[PDB]
């Protein structure tokens, strides 16, 4: 075995292990860790007992946790057990052993992406510089919000360059000189859209005639 | 004016308040508020010239923070401290604010953000899953919540043998025989609405083209 003191140290450290999608842990029945803690002194509030053969754990015991070897349905983390990394719980048997005919109960990180909303005063309004395929000098600017989606601005533009309701158009992104980049999703924002302060949008009028001024 | 004690904790709660997308914040340059701050005992381990007048931060100046109007690049809580409406008003009424200055208003934007959320997956999800020619061979398999519909669909056609020449589509079978449509391959079975033993049915294209179910 090991020194108790050590014993509390490293596992009362390795229980702080961050959780890493994949990474397998084992669950300990929270009673056998019980008789754990009171004999290793682990808590401020039961560290009176360390030593007392009168409360050895034995063999780390998870029949509790278990109805066939099947999992208990209901079962409630620090509350029907706890859990340990690889690490933690290799040590822990080679301390007390594993009862026998028992099978360790392995489990692993599952990793949840989601996108939250979170809340900023927004400092800078996003500054673009919009104008037309006609007369490409005639620059005009807005400031939006970075909230604002592409179809707020595009009916800026149609506005400020007296566009017809009925005239069909397209818009397009400069990102850098001589680069064009299509704008087509009306209801992305801004920041989803990935324009930045003093960008060039242009947009272009479809001809009388079907084609578009720019091929 | 206000004394002091009640300045501190006053603006003090005021800048703990809450980001509402919609509302009015304030900017306030650095320099002036690390001022008032020593001159209020702002900060505990500062309190040394509480009340002097050599620390009094004046009337309320941001010209720090413009040009000749925003200057670039400034940052939160380094170059500017941001206040609510009550708190600005509050400094206003007791220093005011510098002569021929605007308050420097902006507004709270909502934005998205990607993040990562983690457990031990301690139960497992566990499907049904069918061949929809054979409803009566009904084989069961345990999935983790983070599995999508795309990952569960190719074990399915493991299961049933099904090569991948063959094009197939997926439903959640409801015990009514309400037939429900997988039809989005990257939701995850959480996200997908997809519990504890329900019933998968996999339904093969017909080699002419046309589905069972039409």
């Amino acid at each position: 075995a090991a020194d108790l003191d050590t014993q509390r140290s490293d596992i009362a450290t390795l229980l702080k292990t961050s959780l890493r999608k994949g990474d397998t842990w084992y669950l300990v029945d929270s009673r056998w860790f019980k008789q754990w803690k009171k004999y290793v002194g682990f808590d401020s509030w039961d560290k009176y007992q360390m030593g007392d053969q009168n409360v050895y754990p034995g063999p780390i015991d998870n029949s509790g946790l278990l109805k066939d070897q099947s999992l208990k349905e209901h079962l409630i983390d620090e509350l029907d057990y706890i859990l340990l990394p690889t690490e933690g719980w290799n040590k822990l048997v080679s301390w007390y052993t594993l009862m026998e005919g028992q099978e360790p109960i392995a489990r692993k990180v599952v990793e949840q992406g989601m996108f939250v909303k979170h809340c900023k005063v927004e400092v800078y309004l996003t500054e673009l510089k919009l104008c037309e395929n006609g007369n490409m000098n005639n620059v005009v600017t807005r400031r939006f919000s970075k909230a604002d989606t592409i179809d707020t601005i595009e009916k800026e533009i149609r506005k400020i360059f007296s566009i017809p309701d009925e005239k069909e158009t397209r818009l397009w992104n400069k990102y850098m000189s001589n680069t064009f980049e299509p704008l087509n999703k009306p209801d992305s924002t801004i920041q989803d859209a990935g324009l930045y302060q003093g960008q060039v949008l242009v947009i272009e009028q479809k001809n009388e005639d079907g084609t578009w001024p720019r091929g």
